[PDB]
């Protein structure tokens, strides 16, 4: 054949150092971030737990012993312990970026490496978005989000003193202490104007980001709406990580997920292409489905 | 700048991920970047003048005048970038921007409503860094007061509104009642030439 | 797709840690065999020839 | 000779859509073995059989 025009690709995923207008792209000015990589909110607030395995046993006690009164020489009574048992599973993020190879050297040759933080945090977002929210395609059958609709332990109304006060009043309802909140943050609007009429003081700190002095943590999520606010005890939720990022790069291997124009897979060796490919084995646990409750505009 | 015109690369799009079962399939994703450019127009004056005039009359009247064009430049510069006014050359400016994001609030000086002029930002999650004022607000601003507390949110010592700095425009075209609100580290200026 | 069950294979020749009802096989234990693996019989009996 | 590989494609095994199993998409492993071998009968008279009737 010796066609020599550039490759179509679909969907167009590959990086590319040759556009199909004819424009060849040398002297290539390398992109700068106008952000800063996110955490996981999830490997912020919850509570980190070796796991060996894809999945992992829990056991706690729930009865305790009584005792007696008796008199001298009257027979002593028995008593009996019991526990209770809890489980985890893990579960697997991945994402493959293709190149063209001659971009890897005549356009960007540092690519992949700044790829590398960027794949982070889109696990990170993938991660607490299924975990707090329970959005993305959530494959665990656990949230917070899910646990406050089960228990239905739900205020509604503005922000305000009064129902942040009930809001974390409805934990130690169940015998727990909240240990921060969760929002976004367009709503420190409203939380800014807010003071109490009789004592004449503030509930949120502007300076420090503590509400009612617990932390605020903010989500980057869209599906959280700015009238939402949600406060737990965090060291009930529970995470573990089985694989931490692994990274393969690879030149030889078929991509089927991306198709050539004549509607082929792609082939990185016979196309002249490399791809890196990233997993991330990643398991979520809420220990008390009672442990979270959360504020909703009416 | 180092020519009447500059250019940037910003990225544009986070690569994706997915929740991939034991043995499916793993899917693909990208990177992307976008460009902007900025260029310069160019300003200027001229004074003419008789002989007679810088010889009897005034004899230092060019450089006395030198600090009056500078500040006539300023304030065609000013009155261009900040409002769209004085036949503005360029591509855009703030006014042009409000008008095109729609980030306006009709009312009266309230705190409310200097609240919530903040919070148009903090839709699009950017912090206010200043206020544009004209100063004839001045009697607006500071009778604003806080029911509760009473508490007064501008500083009569300190030009400077709910903690925030404000800067006073002097032309005509911002009117009594009007307020601009932004993060001004997006403002970006540059001069190949100065005066 | 973020399709989480695990893949059905044809002719189904592939080990996979979870089964499709959901049991990881976490823990698991290495077989031991039963009888003792047999030697070809052709190269007990046959002659060899490098 | 044993071969350990990470990235070859399968075509024998296939997906429950089809397609070919890619080791990569796939995050799988395979271990190929080969073998050659040789059979030689020096004289076809050297054997008989007993077979029920």
């Amino acid at each position: 054949s010796n066609n020599v025009k550039p490759q179509v690709f679909n969907p167009d995923n590959v990086m590319m150092h040759e556009k199909k207008d004819g424009t060849l792209m040398n002297e290539f000015t390398t992109p700068i971030l106008q952000e800063v990589m996110e955490n996981s909110k999830i490997m912020q607030l919850g509570k980190y737990e070796p796991m060996e395995g894809t999945e992992k046993k829990f056991t706690f006690w729930a009865d305790k012993p009584g005792a007696y009164w008796v008199g001298e020489g009257q027979k002593i009574e028995t008593s009996k312990a019991t526990w209770v048992n809890a489980t985890m599973r893990a579960f697997k993020l991945g994402v493959i970026l293709p190149v063209t190879k001659e971009f890897l050297n005549y356009t960007y040759s540092q690519f992949f490496e700044e790829m590398k933080p960027m794949i982070a945090e889109a696990f990170y977002k993938k991660f607490d978005e299924a975990g707090i929210l329970n959005q993305g395609n959530n494959p665990f059958g656990k949230s917070i989000a899910q646990s406050i609709e089960k228990t239905n332990k739900v205020i509604k109304g503005d922000f305000t003193q009064d129902n942040i006060i009930d809001l974390e009043a409805l934990l130690e309802d169940d015998e727990l202490e909240a240990n921060a909140f969760i929002s976004k943050t367009q709503n420190r609007s409203l939380l800014r104007k807010i003071v109490d009429p009789e004592t004449k003081e503030r509930i949120y700190d502007r300076n420090s980001d503590s509400l009612d002095g617990l932390p605020v943590v903010n989500l980057k999520s869209s599906n959280l709406k700015r009238g939402e606010l949600i406060t737990g005890d965090f060291d009930k939720l529970i995470y573990g990580i089985p694989q931490l990022i692994e990274y393969k790069i690879d030149e030889t291997a078929q991509l089927s997920t991306v198709k050539n124009e004549d509607g082929t897979p792609v082939n990185l060796f016979e196309q002249d292409m490399v791809a890196l490919r990233a997993t991330m084995h990643v398991a979520l646990h809420i220990a008390d489905d009672k442990a979270f409750a959360k504020l909703v505009p009416a």
